[PDB]
């Protein structure tokens, strides 16, 4: 196993819509002073160097004149590790986190493979709010929550190299909300095979947990990678909206030919 590496498919256009996601999340969070927990239990290396699917996901948005304020954060910290105008560097999700997060608020992170764990420690080395681990992620569900804050967010974002991930998401979250029911938890899943998302999901429905919300953006009609999501625990009241207001304007920037499709919808509704 880990084989797989970030460093292929850093800024295409599932992390856009992974990170427009994560980041509307945190500063839903970052609204009560109170600190919260960000919890990312497959990290990644931290940051990649980009110079190509960028070139069809990050590349299309983070330049544009007419940038949806449901945007602003998250492209501002692309700007900040590009600040020549020239894309050069993609931030993950553990430097989305680390920049967007208050000096109250901390980071627990783990990554397994042995090259991009390194990697990852070595852009937190100066930051105290911040744990990084090479250890399993799926633990993490169970060793690092509920938070002492009561607050968080937990991104869940396996590659799904293993087809074991598919099983593995639904019971790890089971674990984590189990010990920590009120917290938001962000799941991304690719659509290479349409059936085993559906059967995901109906495990995932068959858990009993409620207030589930479902993100999909595809930039060609289900058949490779065809679309991804981002599944919501516990959205922040105001996430579907912001993806009402959004989704159009990021679908018709990755996909100007207009195929696939951008939708929010509940999977366990109110
Ligand atoms: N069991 C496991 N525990 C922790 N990390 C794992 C894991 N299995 C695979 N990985 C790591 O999971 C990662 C998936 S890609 C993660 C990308 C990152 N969240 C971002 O948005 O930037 C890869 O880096 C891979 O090495």
């Amino acid at each position: 196993m880990l084989s797989y590496r970030h460093s292929f498919h850093a800024g295409n256009h599932a992390d856009v819509l992974k990170h427009t996601v994560q980041s509307l999340i945190i500063e839903s969070l970052k609204e009560k002073d109170k600190p919260f927990l960000y919890l990312d239990t497959h990290a990644g290396a931290g940051r990649y160097q980009l110079g190509g699917k960028y070139l069809e996901g990050i590349a299309r948005i983070w330049q544009q004149d007419d940038l949806p304020a449901e945007l602003e954060a998250y492209i501002n910290v692309v700007k900040h590790f590009n600040r020549s105008g020239q894309l050069r560097y993609y931030p993950g999700s553990p430097l989305i986190a680390r920049q967007l997060l208050r000096e109250q608020d901390s980071l627990q992170l783990t990554e397994l493979h042995p090259s991009d764990y390194p990697l990852l420690r070595s852009e937190f080395q100066k930051d105290s709010r911040a744990r990084v681990e090479k250890a399993d992620g799926f633990q993490q569900l169970k060793a690092k929550l509920p938070p002492v804050s009561r607050r968080g967010l937990i991104l869940i974002d396996p590659p799904y190299e293993m087809k074991t991930d598919y099983q593995a998401v639904v019971s790890g979250i089971a674990e984590g909300y189990k010990r920590f029911a009120t917290g938001t938890y962000a799941l991304w899943y690719p659509v290479v095979l349409r059936q085993q998302i559906k059967r995901m999901i109906h495990d995932l429905e068959a858990t009993g947990i409620r207030k589930i919300l479902q993100i999909e953006l595809a930039v060609l009609p289900d058949s490779g990678m065809t679309a991804s999501g981002m599944i919501v625990i516990n959205p922040p009241w105001k996430l579907e909206q912001q993806m009402n207001n959004v989704l159009p304007w990021l679908h018709s920037k990755l996909v100007p030919a207009g195929t696939g499709h951008a939708t929010v919808s509940w999977i366990v509704p109110e």
